[PDB]
């Protein structure tokens, strides 16, 4: 039998390297590929995947991975391996990111957003081929977040043989669209905006794959995904719409999982755009927002009010004594003295699809529209297709935007470096358009040591600065929901990272 997964958006690629969008990763990462290592969701220990062992040198500048033997790349319609996975694949996959000499470095858009955001460039010097199944990464500096970053869904292992084959034909452009991985499922078919079809990898190293067929039904409209699970057109529904959770909860033949998760939903300001470059203005706007009405109207009481950018389950979490309080008269008192008495107009960009950190950006933007009108700020709401939306936010076309982050790892740097750093900004991934080298220095020092007490000192200072400067305003942390037919089991959500159907089965 097969499984049909109702997906909230079209995948932007079949290579996880080129995106930080969860919608795409949820489709491709755990299904077609494996990483070197992963992070246990419960102990947070690193777990062997395609790497069997890993070692960090005394100085933190050399990391040796021992690699699994006997791992086969996919046989697909367009590729058949002549050898198994080895060190050459690791060196190719990862040198593609930092080595301008890698023939694939500039393929596609030449963007590797997660990696550029956390500064691969100033990190990886080379990867030595110590043997057929062992490599050693040489870093320019120690970074205590390094393995965490190597365990993200973006850090999958690719096929060098496939890549070198396509190159021979000058068909490099095909590499990222027609994927070859080592994962539990293999690429079969893709109808743009309509569907993706995968089939079971009979030669999968890790386990005997249960499902024969996996189809993703690309259905951006939230209520339609609900409708499709009800009619059993879909077996699993991504990001179920809050308004319909109660409907699903009553159905005997449907399960809805509800898990805690490291995420943040925020209101980001384009800090390079007047009047939003003015801290007093940013402060004025935040005080106008009825956060407690959002906690109910939007989050349906399922969310946790934000006390810092970090969710309270982050080990570095520290509640900020200076979080703004909802006070509309104070907001007015601040705009004038900014000194926007007649106030001004602004846009709030709102996500078109439900995310863990924000199940209804539209509803949230409408609530804020009402709130701000009252101090005299005239909000217009902007919304586009999810992937288009991300792109135009990366081009900083907005005044402000409702966005957030679903953590890829339980390493706190993951809430900072990929979001608010200068490198993040230069990669078009910082919704606040905020380059603050002073802030970044805190991040670097936190990465200069593995001592957790020291890291948290810097992370403490970082959380405080974000509240002081308000490049963005932490709003809430959501619960991670997923609906599925009671016929399904083995599906993994987790407190971080992308969805996995690696162990899914029916009946």
């Amino acid at each position: 039998q097969g499984l049909v997964y109702c997906a909230e958006a079209n995948p932007v690629s079949f290579n996880p390297q080129v995106t930080t969008t969860g919608s795409t990763i949820d489709i491709i990462a755990n299904q077609l590929y494996d990483r070197l290592i992963s992070i246990d969701p419960v102990t947070a220990e690193f777990k062997s995947e395609l790497a069997t062992d890993w070692k960090i040198s005394k100085d933190g500048k050399s990391v040796t991975f021992t690699l699994r033997k006997g791992v086969k790349f996919h046989t697909t319609a367009y590729f058949t391996p002549t050898r198994e996975f080895n060190a050459d694949d690791v060196i190719f996959t990862f040198s593609r990111l930092f080595d301008v000499y890698n023939p694939y470095h500039f393929v596609g858009d030449a963007n590797y957003p997660y990696f550029q955001s956390v500064g691969i460039d100033q990190l990886i010097r080379k990867i030595v081929r110590v043997s057929d199944h062992q490599v050693r990464f040489e870093l320019f500096n120690a970074e205590s977040s390094f393995l965490a970053n190597m365990a993200t869904d973006f850090a999958v292992v690719l096929s060098k043989e496939y890549a070198m084959a396509l190159k021979a034909n000058n068909q490099e452009n095909l590499f990222d669209q027609y994927p070859v991985g080592t994962g539990p499922y293999i690429y079969k078919e893709y109808r743009r905006d309509h569907l993706v079809r995968f089939y079971k990898n009979a030669d999968y190293w890790k386990h005997e794959v249960a499902l024969e067929q996996l189809v993703y039904d690309i259905t951006p409209n939230g209520t339609t995904r609900i409708a499709k699970i009800l009619t059993k057109e879909c077996d699993v529904t991504a990001h179920p719409s809050s308004a319909q959770l109660s409907i699903l909860a009553q159905r005997d033949d449907i399960n809805v999982e509800r898990e805690t998760n490291l995420n943040i939903g925020y209101w980001a300001f384009n800090t390079e755009r007047p009047p939003f470059d003015n801290l007093k203005v940013r402060q004025a706007l935040v005080h106008a927002i009825d956060i407690e009405k959002i906690m109910q109207a939007v989050y349906y009481g399922n969310g946790l009010r934000a006390r810092s950018i970090l969710p309270p389950t982050s080990w570095a979490f520290e509640p900020q004594k200076n979080m703004p309080i909802f006070d509309p008269q104070l907001a007015k008192k601040l705009l004038t003295e900014a000194g926007y008495e007649k106030g001004f107009d602004m846009s709030i960009w709102a996500m078109p699809v439900s995310r863990i950190y924000n199940p209804n950006a539209r509803k949230m933007a409408e609530l804020m529209q009402s709130d701000l009108r009252k101090i005299g700020v005239n909000v217009n709401i902007v919304e586009y297709e999810w992937n288009t939306f991300i792109q135009r936010i990366g081009e900083h076309r907005h005044d402000s935007v409702l966005l957030g982050w679903a953590a890829d790892t339980p390493d706190p740097d993951n809430f900072f470096s990929p979001l608010l750093s200068c490198t993040a900004t230069f990669s078009g991934k910082n919704p606040a358009n905020w380059c603050n080298p002073e802030f970044d220095l805190l991040l670097t020092k936190a990465l200069d040591t593995t001592d957790l007490n020291l890291r948290k000192q810097y992370y403490d200072a970082a959380q405080s600065m974000i509240i002081e400067q308000l490049p963005l305003y932490p709003i809430a942390h959501g619960m991670r929901f997923q609906a599925s037919s009671a016929d399904v089991e083995g599906i993994t959500l987790g407190p971080f990272g992308a969805i996995s159907l690696a162990n899914a089965r029916k009946k």
